[PDB]
Order: structure tokens, then C-alpha cells, then sequence
DNA sequence: CGCTAGTCGAC
DNA sequence: TCGACTAGCG
């Protein structure tokens, strides 16, 4: 989330072009694609007419990276964590029922206007991240599929020097505290660049522009492990961190009511989700493309029990977690749908 | 007036 | 999983 967040930061952004990584690696956020093609064939989707056309919106992106001689590394999502457990699956109660919207409209003569309803009923699942899976291989285009949210792995790949940036629609990359972030990339290799050291140019940040305090101010703003308190934003989010100056964090939350001169009584559950949220923006289970095994986002810090991080990820076996990356392991059945061998072939 | 939170339209 | 435009509103 972390809702204007772009605009926040817009001193630190700048405008640039995909052959500006000529010769490198890039990962990408392949959600943000995928999702866009899929409305393309919103309505065939929605009537199991058999569809692919988000199949090739994919590709004519990744296509465009590789004339511009450029290594893409294609994420997806893979489990879901109980941080949005719930928030997640309400979306397919609330996707069901708009899927009704769409053919109620076509029943009263409203075509365009059901036509959208369709778009707003879309459902991006495994089967159809398969798909893409399957033509960027043919093509030579490694893919990967995060443990859970592609955005730790993402973050993971840039903060290992594996990937040298990002690209996404998603500011939260910022906030796992990833170095070069593309956004808004159309498919002519046009997007906006977000670069860490870079922040420090944002004179409303002000002393936020280190990777603690910046993710602090994310996940106070809101964020999608923990809301922000009724009526705190970026700039409440902001002004907190950057008056007060010491490092536990925890007393500052509690005296936010103080710094800001506004008297909102912070509850007990909001001071341990603050722990959460920011736990899972540290130590949420990736994949290490290369000693292929599950570790966490970050080393764990002095302060932290990692036997309490199961809602940042279960840990598997390895050799599960090594098919489940190399999308041939269902996230859901947990059984083998295919069969690629990186290895061999 | 600056900020936060609401729904809305188009790609 | 976005920004845009606008409102009340501290
Ligand atoms: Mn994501
Ligand atoms: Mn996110």
C-alpha cells in the first residue's frame, strides 16, 4: 500500500529508460503485468472461455527488456501470510459478487457498462501465473516464484546484488528497502526511478531517509500488515519520526498522541502490530535463488525471537521449498503439476 | 491551510 | 494492487 508514497518522495524520483541496464540483470514484480493483461480478457476469464491474451501482454514486456539486452528475472507470489490471511480471501467473497454485477448489467441491455464489472471481477490465479511461467522459459527467461509475497523475494534479489533494480507499480519494494525501484514502466521502457541514496533529496523527509526510520514511517502511514491509526498519513507519519530521534521506536509510538499535539489514545493491539508489520518487512521467508534454501529477508537482528515469526512464514523442507520457487509444486494441493528441471532441462 | 480519507474513471 | 479529485476537518 503505503498510499501516496510516490508522491512524498517525488524529489527522489527520476525519469529513465530500460537500456539504461543494458547488460544487467532486473527483476520484476510480474503481478503488475499480469494483472493488466488480464483485463484485456477480463470477460473471457469470467466465463471459462479459454483466454491467453494475458499470456502475450506479458511477453511483449519482457520481449521489450530483451532487445534491450537485458536479463529479466520474472517473481511471482507463492503462500500467502496470516498478516493479510484474511484480507486476501475477501477478496474472492467480494469478487464472486461482483461476477453477478457483470451479468445482471448484460441482462438489462448495458454492455460497456458490464464490461467493466468484469475488469473489477478479475481473479489473477496460479494457473494463469503458470502460463507465463511456461512462455518466458521457452524464451529463455528465468522465472522464480517467491515463498509468499514477491515482494520480500524482489527485495531480496536487489539487496543480494543478484538484480541490480526492480521493476513494479508497487511503492512497498521501497519500503523493504530495495535500492533502484522502476515504476510506472510502460511498454516502451518508459518508467520513473526511485533510487535509495537518492531519498536524501526529499527535504520533507528531512532526517527519514535512512532504511529504519523510512520503514517506520511506511508502516505508521499505513501499510498491509497493520492500518494506520484514524487519521495518520504520511506526512502525521513523518513528522513523528523526524521530531523524535530516539531509536526505540516502541515509546515513541506510544507517545505519537505528544509529538503530534493531537490526544489519540493508541491501543495495546496497535503497539504489537507495529512489532509484526515491522518484523515482516525484515524477516519474511524468501528463497535464495542459489544455495537453494528458504532463509529469511534479513539477518535477525540482537531483539528478536525467531520462533515467534510464523506469521512473517512457515519454514519447509528445502528440497519443497526448491519446487514450490520453480512453480512445479501447487501452492494450493501442494502436489506436483510439473515437472522442469533447471539442472538439465 | 495542510492532511487524511472517500469514491471514481480510465487503462 | 493506482492515482485523482473532493470532502470535511482538525
Ligand atoms: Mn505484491
Ligand atoms: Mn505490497
Amino acid at each position: 500500500g503505503i498510499q501516496g508514497l510516490l508522491q512524498f518522495i517525488k524529489e527522489a524520483s527520476e525519469p529513465i529508460h530500460v537500456r539504461k541496464y543494458k547488460g544487467q540483470v532486473v527483476a520484476v514484480d510480474t503481478y503488475c503485468w499480469l494483472h493488466k493483461g488480464a483485463i484485456a480478457c477480463a470477460e473471457k476469464l469470467a466465463k471459462g472461455e479459454p483466454t491467453d491474451r494475458y499470456v502475450g501482454f506479458c511477453m511483449k514486456f519482457v520481449n521489450m527488456l530483451l532487445s534491450h539486452g537485458i536479463k529479466p528475472i520474472l517473481v511471482f507470489d507463492g503462500c500467502t501470510l496470516p498478516s493479510k490471511k484474511e484480507v486476501e480471501r475477501s477478496r474472492r467473497e467480494r469478487r464472486q459478487a461482483n461476477l453477478l454485477k457483470g451479468k445482471q448489467l448484460l441482462r438489462e441491455g448495458k454492455v460497456s457498462e458490464a464490461r467493466e464489472c468484469f475488469t473489477r471481477s478479475i481473479n489473477i490465479t496460479h494457473a494463469m501465473a503458470h502460463k507465463v511461467i511456461k512462455a518466458a522459459r521457452s524464451q529463455g527467461v528465468d522465472c522464480l516464484v517467491a515463498p509468499y509475497e514477491a515482494d520480500a523475494q524482489l527485495a531480496y534479489l536487489n539487496k543480494a546484488g543478484i538484480v541490480q533494480a526492480i521493476i513494479t507499480e508497487d511503492s512497498d519494494l521501497l519500503a523493504f528497502g530495495c535500492k533502484k525501484v522502476i515504476l510506472k514502466m510502460d511498454q516502451f521502457g518508459n518508467g520513473l526511478e526511485i533510487d535509495q541514496a537518492r531519498l536524501g533529496m526529499c527535504r520533507q523527509l528531512g532526517d527519514v531517509f535512512t532504511e529504519e526510520k523510512f520503514r517506520y514511517m511506511c508502516i505508521l502511514s499505513g501499510c498491509d500488515y497493520l492500518s494506520s491509526l484514524r487519521g495518520i498519513g504520511l506526512a502525521k507519519a513523518c513528522k513523528v519520526l523526524r521530531l523524535a530521534n530516539n531509536p526505540d521506536i516502541v515509546k515513541v509510538i506510544k507517545k505519537i498522541g505528544h509529538y503530534l499535539k493531537m490526544n489519540i489514545t493508541v491501543p495495546e493491539d496497535y503497539i504489537n502490530g507495529f512489532i509484526r508489520a515491522n518484523n515482516t518487512f525484515l524477516y519474511q521467508l524468501v528463497f535464495d535463488p542459489i544455495k537453494r534454501k528458504l532463509i529469511p529477508l534479513n539477518a535477525y537482528e540482537d531483539d528478536v525471537d525467531p520462533e515467534t515469526l510464523s506469521y512473517a512464514g512457515q519454514y519447509v523442507d528445502d528440497s519443497i521449498a526448491l519446487q514450490i520457487a520453480l512453480g512445479n509444486k501447487d501452492i494450493n494441493t501442494f502436489e506436483q503439476i510439473d515437472d522442469y528441471n533447471p539442472d538439465t532441462a
